């Protein structure tokens, strides 16, 4: 019982991209991934875990697209027109693998093994923006640009830039004289 | 009000409808939208497949249905805060308000509302109710305020729900209230 773990974990994201995370379960991975079904369950005991090794690698799309964004830690660059851009770059990017990425995330609203990871998305983007803006406006700027995102991706509405941006702006305090 | 069987055999009227209806969020609850399906909700609703199929020809059909209902959660928590619609009402504090009570009540049935509302991401024949949600969300302040601020409410309120409900955050009204504040402009005169 070798390094089948990354051909599982790849074949568990190929699975929920095509049937979607209801289709997603051992048998069907180890399908989709050429391998013995006792390798799966070795790899991956539960469910929960290979899906928690799923949306890790998930939260790679995102991800990626903050590391091609130096300006976002620029103390210069505008913060809410480099994020709405962010948002912009990663929403145009693969739809159905954006798509999965969004689904495994929200995944965790029912299964409680997957909030920790889930977090991990935005404890990454509020630590990143922590350092360009207060904490309370960070946790904010997070949840937002998730709800903006989700809005996207549930009303099949076509991201709009500049309204994201103004919609980002109006959460970051102004700085005062002492500032 | 006309009694069953009155216009048409029992199993044809809106009650029947209702019923698979009623059975297809007892499914959703207990099992996760994974296990919905005609079968799943003719067995929860002791009906035969035939009618649902005869009420809901496809999958969509009854998903779509099964959200409307669904929806129904959060909607009456917002018409039990009519204050929402007075003209000097106080819509920050009063919508966190009304996510704390929501986000409140019984998890299980807070789950599968927003898990059937989340199923729209990859079924686009749940969208369009997606869209209809938002606008509706947005009517709420819409037209004391702007198109920005209407179109964003949404937006603020899912991303502070699945603040909450994804990562097993504590709900923060004071919070909520400063983030709706800065979404919503302060009027100049009352």
């Amino acid at each position: 019982d070798p390094e089948r773990r990354q051909r599982i974990i790849d074949a568990a994201i190929r699975v929920v991209g095509q049937k979607g995370i209801a289709g997603l379960s051992h048998r069907t991975v180890a399908a989709e991934a050429d391998v013995p079904l006792g390798s799966t369950t070795y790899h991956f005991a539960t469910l929960d875990d290979l899906m928690v090794a799923a949306l890790r690698q998930a939260n790679e799309g995102f991800a990626r697209v903050v590391a091609a964004h130096p300006a976002l830690s620029d103390p210069e660059a505008d913060l809410s027109g480099e994020l709405a851009r962010v948002l912009g770059e990663w929403l145009g990017g693969d739809r159905t693998g954006v798509e999965l990425e969004y689904e495994l995330y929200l995944a965790a609203l029912r299964r409680p093994a997957l909030r920790p990871v889930a977090a991990e998305w935005a404890e990454g983007v509020g630590a990143l923006l922590a350092a360009r803006t207060d904490p309370t406006t960070a946790r904010a700027l997070v949840a937002v640009l998730d709800g903006i995102c989700l809005q996207v991706l549930l009303t099949d509405t076509p991201y709009d830039e500049e309204y994201a941006r103004e919609v980002l702006t109006r959460l970051i305090p102004v700085p005062a004289t002492r500032d």
